[PDB]
């Protein structure tokens, strides 16, 4: 019951302290699962985008990540078609001390500044390395296609 317990602390917190634009929290009776939203954020290619990702709190929870994929399309390099994300602290750098909200703003900095060298999709990666006018256009053009 301890993961159920900080789950409910963390929608409290993130409920009384609200942020202006992400958002998460539960969508159902079960707390387990949630959905989150973050907005494309603003001076980048995702601008104006809506982006929907899926949550599922394990239970050992918060000693153990939570797993967090996008279920909206996105075009990045740290993040492949099925919505897979590769970012350390939903890894190896996890940590207790850090929070859904934490996750989110941290996903949006990803969004802002990719990490071609470790890569989910080696092809975008090569783009956003080489030419990042069109890397900007490409993720401008999926950003209306997808998630607008």
């Amino acid at each position: 019951g301890m993961a159920l317990k900080r789950i409910n602390k963390e929608l409290s917190d993130l409920a009384r302290d609200p942020p202006a634009q992400c958002s998460a929290g539960p969508v159902g009776d079960d707390m387990f699962h949630w959905q989150a939203t973050i907005m494309g954020p603003n001076d980048s290619p995702y601008q104006g985008g809506v982006f929907f990702l899926t949550i599922h709190f394990p239970t050992d929870y918060p000693f153990k990540p939570p797993k967090v994929a996008f279920t909206t399309r996105i075009y990045h390099p740290n993040i492949n078609s099925n919505g897979s994300i590769c970012l350390d602290i939903l890894r190896s750098q996890w940590s207790p001390a850090l929070t859904i909200s934490k996750v989110l703003l941290s996903i949006c900095s990803l969004l802002c500044d990719p990490n071609p060298d470790d890569p989910l999709v080696p092809e975008i990666a090569r783009i956003y390395k080489t030419d990042r006018d069109k890397y900007n256009r490409i993720s401008r053009e999926w950003t209306q296609k997808y998630a607008m």
